DNA sequence: TTGAGGCATTAACATTTGTTAACGACGATA
DNA sequence: TATCGTCGTTAACAAATGTTAATGCCTCAA
């Protein structure tokens, strides 16, 4: 992305220079809360919470280049217990102290508005998921869910749209959508699959009716047309 | 509070005098979608999308002083068509023009972090309301908007809480968690009256177990804490 | 006093989802 | 080769939620 380059080249002029991490690593994590900045410039990671009673919740996926804040600005406390786990095999992200940031946006509007951007299509997209997720229980949750994967790690191809994302076990789909026991996830992908909506080859997900999953995630789809224009015409 | 006092006199130096509306009335709308940035100072709204089968979702309330952005800074395009309904019977509140706000942010940067800060509270409020609804999924959804509601208009009383909210009619109550027939939402709060977790006087609501209300809302009563540690303290 | 409409409660059924378990396929280690 | 572990199906059962309808309470309007 144009606004991220020149982000990074911003960053390291300032030395701030990257920092690399591996696949299961967490850049930072829910118990030893230290507020960063979190500038993902490649890879994959997903958002978690475990809490007291061992649930695991996938709140949801960053792929970069992306910003995730776990600490304010003002106050420079923490927004909240959370997990940034990196599911790529390999990621790298610049680690910004939480006070340092504040100088370096006062410095140049150009990266404060960029930072700005990014923070409000993560307000956006948090109201559409979440409202697409509570109209039509979990059946929609499970549709949503794959309509965010199918835009973002989407490929045509000759059986349907490929999902490039390895290691997508169905305890990882229930994670995203509150469903506890992976076999509540595979009942209802039995159900897509009857109906012709995906299918199941080689423990890769196949989209063959992207339409059903815009039928139940309206907002979402609406949010991709509007928030990542360029993601969207790739499918339409 | 105190910061949004700033951001008042400051709205009243460059010509965006405050607009007042009723009960009923939408400051933007989904179906004819102006781009402004909303600078709620007083009342109470909720933020609803109106699907194209005729459901109603309520995403959230707003309690001023607060910021909601109908549209992107730097496309000055739209996040998303929702409507924002005002509840209160009357509410003041300073629109102000998409294209307008980048010039106005870029003269004093307190009140760019003063607008940075209440997103990152966005941001978190929507992880945290989308982690506890997902996992329990409707009791806990109704269980987690209750604790919301409970902490922002809550009033200790000799028998419960009181929740000073005019209109919340079952069916208000199941458009916040995604329930569709009112004869749902009843058949939950009567389980919740059993067991001695809220009582229901003069159609207003009243909370006895607050503790119960956390164990299905974690992540929000830990955002309260972290986000609004003044209204946390109030009942605690 | 009469009658209409909104809202809450309850019931009874249909559908979905939570929960536990058995079967069978695949990969890995020795 | 044999055998352990993980993950995906499918089943059966329990529990929650969707859905519709009848009922009773209340305010309003004439």
């Amino acid at each position: 992305n144009a606004q991220a380059e020149e982000f990074k080249k911003y960053l390291e002029t300032n030395g701030i220079k990257p920092k690399q991490f591996h696949k299961k690593e967490l850049i930072f994590n829910q118990w030893d809360p230290q507020e960063y900045c979190i500038f993902l410039y490649d890879g994959i990671t997903k958002l978690t919470s475990i809490s007291e009673n061992g649930t695991i919740m996938n709140l949801q996926y960053y792929k970069g280049a992306f910003v995730i804040m776990s600490g304010f600005i003002d106050t420079e406390t923490s927004v909240g217990y959370y997990n940034l786990e990196v599911i790529s095999e390999q990621a790298t992200a610049y680690v910004i102290k939480i006070n340092e940031l504040k100088e370096l946006l006062s410095k140049n509007l150009t990266h404060f508005f960029y930072v700005f951007q990014t923070l409000q299509k993560q307000v956006s997209y948090s109201l559409a998921k979440f409202n697409d997720f509570s109209i039509n229980g979990k059946l929609g949750s499970i549709c949503s869910q794959l309509l965010i994967l199918t835009y973002v790690y989407g490929k045509e191809t000759p059986d349907g749209i490929k999902i490039t994302l390895d290691n997508l076990t169905m305890q990882e789909l229930g994670y995203s959508s509150g469903i506890a026991h992976s076999s509540a996830v595979s009942r209802i992908i039995s159900k897509l699959k009857q109906e012709k909506v995906i299918v199941y080859k080689n423990s890769c997900f196949y989209v063959q009716n992207l339409d059903y999953l815009k039928r139940y995630a309206p907002k979402l789809d609406e949010w991709f047309y509007l928030a990542c224009p360029a993601t969207w015409g790739k499918l339409n």
